[PDB]
DNA sequence: GCCG
DNA sequence: CAGTA
DNA sequence: CGGCAGTACTG
């Protein structure tokens, strides 16, 4: 759709990636988004760098593959690309770390499950190294938005409950449950996850925390491992974010994504002077090397529209949010 | 990697 | 803070 | 030349 040529530049960027290139990796990524976001297949040079996110470099890789239907630079891709993406898929751990147990001599889960040293949640997502790379069915994540929300609002009935990330994106499978709460009130919303958390576990659904600040008041998010009653069922992953009424379009809007959706809205807002967050939308950013010199104000944003508009741009609704 |  | 999210 | 989103835990 239309193009085979992005299967072999996605090995290349896989590539870059788990070896920790990250700024390499996302030009790669662009370019393969631009490519399947094409009508006709690129046939000529000029046609490929036409494309935004297409460069020379990018081009004569096009090229390369167009005219020999091989693409020499994946044969000398180093051996350890395919231990680094095992090892980076625990979660937890990341390019840093699997570069580390790669230098260290593992080369498999059990080198890491015998030999490494592992932190608190490397060993949970260890321990759930499958069910992590695996997707629910959009009915299992309502299952679950349904078990959390029914907690939450079983000792305040006024408290609104979203499911959002790739499930309010209307897509088929979700890598995991992303819930956001509030308060209509503007105040109700404050210690809440001491509650609601000590009532997920009396009833044995939260099976591991992975992130989880308790000890402070101002808790943001919930990073931890779920999983619903009954036979047949997997662990999921759950992420759970408790924010202020004033915030929850913003909030609302970060958390149903794309990442790369809010990345470029939020580059977008960069050159407006103004700067985009899960907290407010701000205007007249004071900025040096593209950096917060200045705090400026926060726009009213009362719904996802108003982010939009104040940013010159037409309501695009949650569905067509993929990039 | 790409682009201002 | 660096790593990871 | 140099930024590539902006922010929240962990130890
Ligand atoms: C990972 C990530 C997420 N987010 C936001 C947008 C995501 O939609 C939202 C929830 O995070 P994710 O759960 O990682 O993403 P997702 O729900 O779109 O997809 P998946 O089915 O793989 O779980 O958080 C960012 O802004 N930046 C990031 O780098
Ligand atoms: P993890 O499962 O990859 O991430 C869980 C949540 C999703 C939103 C938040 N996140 C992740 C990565 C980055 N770069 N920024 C974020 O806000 O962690
Ligand atoms: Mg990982
Ligand atoms: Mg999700």
């Amino acid at each position: 759709h239309n193009l085979h040529i992005t299967e072999k530049l996605e090995v290349l960027a896989k590539a870059y990636s788990v070896q920790g290139d990250k700024w390499r990796a996302l030009g790669y990524a662009k370019a393969i988004n631009a490519l399947k976001s094409f009508h006709k297949p690129v046939t000529s040079y000029q046609e490929a760098c036409s494309i935004p996110g297409i460069g020379k470099r990018m081009a004569e890789k096009i090229i390369e593959i167009l005219e020999s239907g091989h693409l020499r630079k994946l044969d000398h891709i180093s051996e350890s690309v395919p231990v680094l993406e095992l090892f980076s898929n625990i979660w937890g751990a990341g390019t840093k770390t699997a570069q580390m147990w790669y230098q260290q001599g593992f080369r498999s889960l059990e080198d890491i499950r015998s030999q490494a040293s592992l932190t608190t949640q490397q060993a949970i997502g260890l321990k759930h190294y499958s069910d992590f790379l695996e997707r629910m069915p959009r009915e299992e994540a309502t299952e679950i938005e349904q078990t959390v929300q029914k907690a939450a609002q079983a000792f305040n009935s006024g408290l609104l409950c979203v499911a959002c990330g790739s499930y309010r994106r209307g897509k088929a499978t979700c890598g995991d449950v992303d819930v956001l709460i509030t308060h209509p009130d503007g105040r109700s919303h404050r210690g809440i996850f001491s509650r609601l958390l000590d009532s997920l576990r009396q009833e044995g659904f939260l099976t591991d925390d992975l992130v989880s600040q308790e000890e402070n008041g101002q808790q943001q998010k919930y990073l931890g491992v779920c999983r619903l009653p009954g036979p047949g069922r997997r662990h999921r992953r759950l992420d759970i974010i408790v924010v202020p009424y004033s915030e929850f379009a913003c909030a609302l809007l970060y958390f149903t994504g794309s990442a790369h959706f809010n990345r470029s809205m939020r580059a977008l807002a960069k050159t407006k002077g103004m700067s985009l967050s899960e907290h407010a939308l701000s205007t007249a950013v004071v900025r040096n090397h593209g950096c917060k010199v200045g705090p400026g104000r926060v726009l009213p944003t009362p719904t996802e529209k108003d982010v939009f508009r104040l940013l010159g741009l037409p309501y695009r609704e949650p569905a067509e949010r993929d990039w």
